């Protein structure tokens, strides 16, 4: 038979307002007999129409898979909307109703640290500069670094990881021209995360 | 129908001669009504037949595991070999193969350095000590800390992550008393990886 998978937004996308949030209901084991999938969807219990059909794909084990889109607001899914995916289908004996909202529990807002190029590292031409971004919940956060006003592009950022206390953390690392450091350019970390006064914070690292 | 997941052995297991490298093979969601389950284990397309198959436990989702556990030679997995596992269950369509093996590529020896706490964390009651890894392929490593002789505990590492040179690097973030880290206490990261001349090396740090 048919089983049902339903799919949160990316963390990214309900942090800024440019993007588009979408949880994503998708139907696996779908039978090229009765193929036909019916959709219907509640936030909060009440019905909602503006979902997007997606046309289906045939799964090399000659099954259908079979998705349903709908748009969140940003404000709904941060204030803990809870979105449901009903299904129907000809080789079910009743619908499945799968059900997902944000992670529950005390939004907590991130402690944001820099740490400047270890000594031992000048020996090499190029230098990490580390944010180091801990204490948050949920885990949902956005990390970026910029310098002069402008973005500064050659950074990787950890997953959030798991702490002692349920809070999590993570590290975001920078790499610049040793030189740039040396002459003592200015470098800041900047974080977006919903328990942040305007969901935002900034913190600067220089030589000195 | 069930799930089969296919571990690697640890880093730590592969990188002394001494330890027992472990490759396993977990079979989920097995039922009640088809309970058998059956392992193939194969090397290089070989099939082989030391593996300890356990006795299936009952899941609280009224479903069993199973686990294969299939010791291998620290130089058959050193060079590459593919390790294949292939399940078979009443209630699979077809049976289930996963393969694992050690990444292919040159290997890279990690740098590491540790950083200490920034001097905004000075307020807190605990400290974050820092330990920067980067540079190594493959991904596979081991990290942990240590201080007077002892082992330390209170630590969290990033999984690791990939670099823009194709390499990796992870942090580690070991959390301290403050006052133990004020009165002079050196602590140490050790960083085990098989790039690193006898698979190992260590990093300490003290109040400066
Ligand atoms: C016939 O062959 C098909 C071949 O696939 C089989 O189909 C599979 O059936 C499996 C169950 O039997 C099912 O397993 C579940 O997987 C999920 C996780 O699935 C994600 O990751 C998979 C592997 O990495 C992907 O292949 C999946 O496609 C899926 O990827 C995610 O898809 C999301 C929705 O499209 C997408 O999110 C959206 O992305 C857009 C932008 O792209 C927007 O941002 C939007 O806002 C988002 O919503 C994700 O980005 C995407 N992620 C990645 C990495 O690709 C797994 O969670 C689940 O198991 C878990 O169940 C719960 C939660 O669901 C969890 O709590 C449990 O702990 C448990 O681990 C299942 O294992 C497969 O997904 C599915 N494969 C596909 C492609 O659908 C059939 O089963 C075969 N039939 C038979 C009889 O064998
Ligand atoms: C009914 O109830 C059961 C039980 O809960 C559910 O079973 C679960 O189904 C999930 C999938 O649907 C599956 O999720 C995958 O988990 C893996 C990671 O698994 C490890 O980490 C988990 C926690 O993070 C643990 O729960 C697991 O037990 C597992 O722990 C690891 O186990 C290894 C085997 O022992 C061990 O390695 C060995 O360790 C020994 C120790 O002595 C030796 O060192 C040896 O050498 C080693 O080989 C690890 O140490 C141990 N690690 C830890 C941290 O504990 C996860 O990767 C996976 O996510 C992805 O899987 C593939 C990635 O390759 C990916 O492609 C997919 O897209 C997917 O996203 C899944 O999350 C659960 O693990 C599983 N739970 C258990 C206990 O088996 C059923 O699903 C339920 N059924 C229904 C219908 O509800």
């Amino acid at each position: 038979g048919p089983s049902v998978f339903l799919f949160p937004p990316k963390p990214k996308d309900t942090l800024m307002i440019s993007r588009t949030p979408e949880v994503t209901c998708v139907v696996v084991d779908v039978s090229h007999e009765d193929p036909e999938v019916k959709f219907n969807w509640y936030v909060d219990g009440v019905e909602v129409h503006n979902a997007k059909t997606k046309p289906r794909e045939e799964q090399y084990n000659s099954t259908y898979r079979v998705v349903s889109v709908l748009t969140v607001l940003h404000q709904d899914w941060l204030n803990g909307k809870e979105y449901k995916c009903k299904v129907s289908n000809k080789a079910l004996p009743a619908p499945i109703e799968k059900t997902i909202s944000k992670a529950k529990g005390q939004p907590r807002e991130p402690q944001v640290y820099t740490l400047p190029p270890s000594r031992d590292e000048l020996t090499k031409n190029q230098v990490s500069l580390t944010c180091l971004v801990k204490g948050f919940y949920p885990s949902d956060i956005a990390v970026e670094w910029e310098s002069n006003g402008q973005p500064e592009n050659n950074y990787k950022t950890t997953p959030p990881v798991l702490d002692s206390d349920g809070s999590f953390f993570l590290y975001s690392k920078l790499t610049v021209d040793k030189s740039r450091w040396q002459q003592g350019n200015v470098f800041s970390c900047s974080v977006m995360h919903e328990a942040l006064h305007n969901h935002y914070t900034q913190k600067s690292l220089s030589l000195s």
